[PDB]
């Protein structure tokens, strides 16, 4: 149990790209296989917490790490599960 | 009309980084905020198809252009839909 609830972990995702595959070409995907996203380098991130828009970034390099610069926001309903002691 | 199963239409997804914030972080952020995806300028992305995990890959950079290269690819059971007729 958490003192603070405002240490509760949230689970977000940085989805970099979105796709249309039919069976045939989900299944014939293999290690090595290339798929191409079609969008620039530099590009745009939804940022999704438990599958839902949170809001939107832009990815970024620093150092050799990468990074996500948000760009804007959307209000949205997150749930969360609690212990109670 | 679809008559070919193997055409079913498949809603891939692909992310990057890390997939813990907790709430002191995910409220304060707002535009301008930097977030470090805890990976490589590369770095895992995992493919999901509907929502569920698919697969694991790598962010490359082919001629300015964001793709992502298969590395594994996981068992996984898929929920399609077909209109009969």
């Amino acid at each position: 149990p958490l003192t603070d609830l405002n240490q509760l972990p949230v689970q977000v995702s940085f989805e970099v790209g979105r796709q249309i595959l039919d069976w045939h070409t989900l299944t014939s995907l293999e290690p090595g296989s290339l798929i191409d996203l079609t969008t620039p380098v530099d590009g745009e991130v939804r940022l999704l917490a438990n599958g839902r828009l949170l809001g939107h970034g832009r990815l970024v390099e620093i150092q050799g790490r990468l990074g996500v610069r948000i760009e804007r926001l959307t209000e949205v309903t997150i749930s969360l599960e609690v212990l109670f002691q």
